[PDB]
């Protein structure tokens, strides 16, 4: 019945937003980092996160990461709203 | 049934109070923090976690930091806390 | 039947069994950290995390806070092992 | 029915698969690192996480800590791979 593919297509929806909201969370994060990182402030130290490594990283280095990780973001969450864009459309249509 | 009632309400009050609890723990994790920050010893540097970075911040920012995030968390606990009194009535009068 | 009254034994069972893995590794965790915060080399930098702030710690504080976490774990994984034990003898009865 | 048993086979895959998935990460993160570590610039502070502890390591503890922990993850993965190759067979000839 219509109920059961709406609740199919509320399931995927929800997934996806999951998925969605969890990158954009780094993302945002990472770009507050960058805020503080070329404030004016003359020293900070900063260190990157490996497994369970943190390794000190330069400035330089640390917005490079930042710039780089927001395109990897910005193209998945793009492509993750562009899928729940069409979903609710689906679940509008019935 | 009643029995169908309340176990949906159980549901319900469980899945508040695992988010509340969450937010309960971050809170008093920096609260015990601040106090560390604000003791007597000298020199003690502090770092902020925006993903996968680790951003040299001072005492002040530290402190500017705990104290926002603690008046969010308080907010959100204390609607969650409203949330879990109203369900726990709920469940008296069944 | 026996094999449902089983079962739900056995779920009992991998639920504390999982929340007793999680401690132990905890626990070891900071027993290996103190055998390196306890070495020789002279100077270590040590940081403690409190929700997403990294804080400095003194070598004794270090010590303080593993010795008493351990005690902390030590005693809820006692008291989920003797639930284990119960549950596995029940078990072993059916 | 058929279906059934592919369907089980294929909850297993995927458990299977998670896991394995979630070593290479970690894998992959600390190899990054010992490029990272061993490359020119010539200071760069390390520091490795027990649980709630950050402690600081040097240059040769840090590139040690990632041999092993890769020989360890690269074991796991081979044995998690070879038994996901046996279930796609069996998936195959269904
Ligand atoms: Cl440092």
């Amino acid at each position: 019945m219509e109920a059961v593919r709406a609740y199919e297509l509320q399931l995927e929806l929800q997934q996806i937003r999951t998925l969605r909201q969890s990158l954009e969370l780094k993302m945002k994060e990472l770009e507050y980092a960058e805020g503080i990182i070329t404030s004016l402030k003359s020293e900070r130290r900063i260190y990157r996160a490996f497994s369970d490594l943190l390794v000190e990283i330069t400035k330089d280095e640390a917005i490079e990461h930042i710039e780089r990780s927001r395109l990897v973001y910005k193209r998945e969450i793009e492509k993750l709203k562009k899928r729940e864009k069409e979903i609710m459309e689906e679940l509008s249509k019935l």
